[PDB]
């Protein structure tokens, strides 16, 4: 219910901006400005092709004009902790008496220089900050009634998220009892509940992913686990516990047409999409210990191409693969939702 | 060269200290006391099997009188820090001990610990997660060494042992060796490595990385300790490791006659092609990164009798066509063969 002001400086057209611009499109909270100087004054749908009207701002101090009454961090640095610009924004806003809210790992709530410029009644959340009271998992997800799908990708950043969303959204509208799982900062910000896996302590990672599958599976026909991370990255570790945290019952594939490297590092190539199909269906049957899990077909992200080549992108995938594909975002989900749902 | 006495209430012969009796069997320090209330005045070798002699005490009291230098915490609860944990930890700083905490829970910044410490003692958290860790890049790909990392089809096998193994028999043929510790009890014996289990998904793959990157120029051969099971259902390790140290070769290591996981029952171990097959893809990535072998396979045969051993051993080889032999209890000079001529 709170009004949002989103720091978004170099993210609205640049690369750093991922939980914004996701914020700003999938949001239902009324966000009364977006914060970026690069951007002041500019048209949100034209620079970004987001359908939502929200004026963007030079500054805090050039937002507190719409009185907003929260302050979502919505850029990060590559892989850069808290850039020395960010500081002015985040005392400005709390001086202001704003909340703020916080993805990024380095957590902002109890540091001195903050703490002191918090107003009663305003909080500092720490979006990454691991559920209380986890325990190693058991695989007790396996014994629920509702259909577990897991999003996966070729990559991080390709649409995970949204597949998982448009999925959940097109069951509901089928009038199944559906309910989407978040597994990230972004996803938690959105839903305001679930788990930012990639800031949980190995030891407790499927754990985390397990209890929150375990808290909603009786009471829903459907889950759908918002996807991290990549067994294609070098660096990401998020996808083995979403599998064995969820012990999910069907795969989506998610991939961007055309994609044949990883983008943080392009040395490492994306093998074709049927052995990239066998990796997933390998590690989730764990070579037997647990039940089959197919991918039951794939989500191509299509959105950098015309429409007629984004067809024949889906036309191609099918070829290669055999199994049932579009562009969920761009074409709805009821493809990939009837190969779910007869699986 | 600091008299040990370890922790171990209940995991001396229950299931809770594995770590306490993995530094009884392998630690070159002078243990002096073993902490156990269910086992105290009990000999260690006819309750546990292991040959160093050393008294099972009631309490750290009682075992002040074979003047301990530091504590170490050999168990852990299923749990933070249980209740009666506090009397044992105070009493062994105001004796003017160090601890050395192998527990999820940091205790080194506890107020009421850090005052009963004394000048030149310290409380060690192991699982404290490295400074300064970037998201891994595949970077362990480019250094000259092997890269050989022990995976298993259970937890609690003996990955850290094989490793070990594999390193003294590589050091014994004159060859630059090194053993890198990826838990607590490794980094323990080490005195250096990383507690990979209590580190943020998000940079698991860099804590490994990192490490390998820093020794990897001057050995010929790095043994990286295996951790978890692709298999165990709660189990996330494995990847990281496999991400990070972008090994050249794996030794499967897997308990002869196990069919089924150890804490879950209900989830079985398939045949072990099977099980090298899912290490292998796990490993190439499908072709994202360069294909690792499986070269041989390190049977844990402790439970059996020679014979059936020896059998077990041919069934194994039979069954995969791989070199195999019980390291521990044979000489792992068969699989650093197969590491070496691969």
């Amino acid at each position: 219910n709170q009004r949002v002001a989103i720091l978004l400086h170099e993210g609205t057209t640049g690369t750093i901006g991922k939980t914004g611009l996701a914020l700003l499109r999938y949001s239902e909270a009324p966000i009364v400005a977006v914060i970026d100087r690069n951007c002041a004054g500019q048209s949100l749908r034209e620079i970004t092709g987001i359908y939502r009207y929200v004026p963007i701002v030079k500054s805090v101090e050039a937002a507190l004009e719409y009185k907003p009454q929260v302050l979502v961090i919505g850029i990060a640095p590559k892989g850069g902790g808290i850039p020395d610009d960010y500081w002015i924004e985040l005392k400005t806003a709390l001086q202001a008496g704003m909340s703020l809210v916080n993805g990024l790992h380095t957590p902002l709530a109890n540091i001195p220089d903050l703490n002191a410029l918090l107003q009663p009644g305003q909080l500092i959340w720490d979006v990454r900050k691991e559920p209380a009271n986890l325990d190693v998992a058991s695989g007790a997800a396996r014994t629920l009634p509702c259909r577990r799908v897991l999003t996966v990708g070729t990559d991080m950043a390709i649409g995970k998220m949204s597949t998982s969303l448009e999925l959940h959204w097109a069951a509901k509208l089928r009038g199944w009892r559906s309910k989407f799982l978040a597994t990230g900062q972004t996803g938690v910000m959105l839903e305001g509940d679930g788990v930012a896996l990639d800031a949980v302590r190995v030891d407790f990672a499927a754990g985390a992913v397990e209890q929150m599958v375990m808290r909603y599976g009786k009471n829903y026909d459907i889950l759908h686990i918002e996807g991290q991370g990549s067994l294609l990255h070098p660096g990401s570790t998020a996808t083995l516990p979403l599998i064995r945290g969820s012990q999910p019952t069907q795969l989506v594939l998610v991939h961007r047409a055309g994609q044949t490297h990883n983008g943080n590092n392009p040395h490492v190539p994306i093998p074709p999409l049927p052995e990239v199909i066998r990796l997933y269906e390998t590690v989730a049957s764990g070579g037997g210990a647990f039940g089959t899990v197919p991918v039951v077909g794939i989500a191509l992200n299509t959105a950098h191409l015309d429409e007629y080549a984004a067809k024949e992108a889906i036309a191609h995938t099918i070829a290669e693969t055999g199994l049932p594909c579009t562009d969920v975002v761009r074409f709805g989900a009821d493809v990939l939702l009837d190969a779910v749902m007869q699986n």
